[PDB]
């Protein structure tokens, strides 16, 4: 894969469905805090990808001096022993199970907005089967070169949301109460945390390059483009509708029904189904290996049954993003990538003999360790501590409001 091919991957593996939920998040944070968090986590999310990049280079160089595919649960094994391999494997697979569920919930939610004759829960049955057929495909890693399409699908939707909101225009009923409560505020901040970071598949992309060393720069440019997709779409939609978004998690529910809006759903539905096969093809690999194992394709289904159940019992499109973000992404994409870097380079011989030197601008090892400590401290307290509690108390509130196995979420 070429260097530019990866940039299409880091930009398509980024916001897929959360792009629709970001406007809902700002209604809980306010426009000011909303912009700052995306920039704040955008840089931290881009910084942790660098941490995953130096770790991968260190692993391969050590292993080459003493191969077809590498993954995160194996890089930790080589550097920090098998104890971290189990730690990384569980958190990644748990994030893929729920991360894959979010796609199924999003697909069912989006389709409802072009054909409302069937309720959203029923659409989870139809799309659940259309997402359970992923077991009948050997793998999607071989088709990671078509990521340029995913960027186009996300690019059009982001530019529609901002342009459509601006043309729609706000009205007298529109109000912007900003951070009304801490439960809502931290729930929104967790959606932005869930948005950025790398999504745990940042180590597989690097192995496809002719020169994996320069990935750290590519991701930063890939995150800068994402901010161009999220900052104007989320800021504009919030401006047009304001607090009305609080009861409308999906931005497409508020924008007027139009042929252009239909395109947003159709293009976005494809991008989420493919993103569903990208967040489940690793699950079908670990799962089959664990059980030892068309004789194989059908056997993958057991993994899908949890995806159906979670997607149907908790169709909470908006709040689920925060529930996954605070408990799993905060420990899978921010804290573990940061702890591993600190542990591996803790010994003096490893640090001095590091394959790649630390950045001069950051300030050498002293700067890198200080930043890594901040990442762990900030995400652990705000990302997991406050974010987890606020997300959970907001998540359970959905159960009271809409009930278990709700027929339809946040629809008229
Ligand atoms: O970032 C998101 O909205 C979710 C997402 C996009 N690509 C993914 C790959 C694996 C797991 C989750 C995601």
């Amino acid at each position: 894969g070429s260097v530019y091919d990866a940039w299409f991957s880091c930009a398509s593996n980024q916001v897929a469905q959360v792009l629709l939920t970001l406007p809902y998040s700002f209604s809980q944070l306010g426009m000011m805090s909303g912009i700052l968090f995306q920039l704040f986590y955008g840089l931290m999310g881009s910084w942790t990808a660098y941490l995953i990049s130096v770790l991968y280079v260190e692993y391969r160089t050590r292993k080459e001096r003493e191969n077809h595919v590498i993954q995160w649960f194996e890089v930790l094994d080589g550097l920090l022993g098998k104890h971290w391999r189990n730690l990384g494997l569980i958190f990644n697979c748990t994030f893929l199970l729920f991360g894959s569920v979010i796609q199924l919930i999003a697909c069912a939610s989006n389709i409802y907005y072009i054909n409302d004759k069937l309720d959203k829960r029923t659409w989870t049955y139809i799309f659940g089967a259309c997402c359970a057929t992923t077991v009948f495909i050997p793998s999607f890693h071989n088709y990671r070169i078509w990521s340029f399409l995913g960027l186009a699908m996300t690019t059009y939707t982001s530019w529609y949301l901002t342009i459509a909101s601006l043309l729609h225009g706000q009205a007298e009923d529109v109000k912007h109460s900003g951070p009304t409560t801490m439960v809502l505020y931290f729930t929104g901040a967790t959606n932005i945390l869930y948005t950025f970071g790398g999504h745990a598949v940042t180590v597989e992309i690097m192995h496809a390059m002719w020169k994996p060393q320069k990935f750290k720069a590519i991701y930063l440019l890939a995150t800068i483009y994402v901010l161009t997709l999220t900052l104007p779409s989320a800021s504009a939609v919030y401006w047009a509708f304001g607090d009305k978004l609080l009861t409308h998690s999906n931005a497409l529910s508020l924008l007027p029904k139009t042929g252009f809006r239909d395109t947003a759903v159709i293009l976005m539905l494809i991008h989420q189904f493919i993103t569903f096969g990208f967040a489940s093809t690793p699950l079908y690999f670990v799962w089959e290996k664990l059980i030892g194992v068309f004789k194989r394709a059908m056997a993958r289904l057991p993994v899908v049954v949890p995806i159906w159940f979670l997607a149907i019992i908790f169709p909470f499109f908006g709040p689920i993003n925060s529930a996954v973000g605070s408990l799993l992404v905060s420990f899978t994409v921010y804290i573990i990538p940061a702890l591993a870097h600190m542990l591996t380079f803790a010994p003096a011989p490893s640090r001095e003999n590091a394959v790649e030197r630390p950045p001069r601008v950051v300030g050498g090892w002293m700067g890198t360790y200080c930043i890594n400590i901040f990442v762990v401290v900030w995400v652990f307290v705000v990302g997991f501590g406050f974010g987890g509690w606020a997300s959970m108390v907001n998540f359970v509130r959905q159960i009271d409001t809409f009930g278990l196995f709700t027929k339809c979420y946040q629809c008229p």
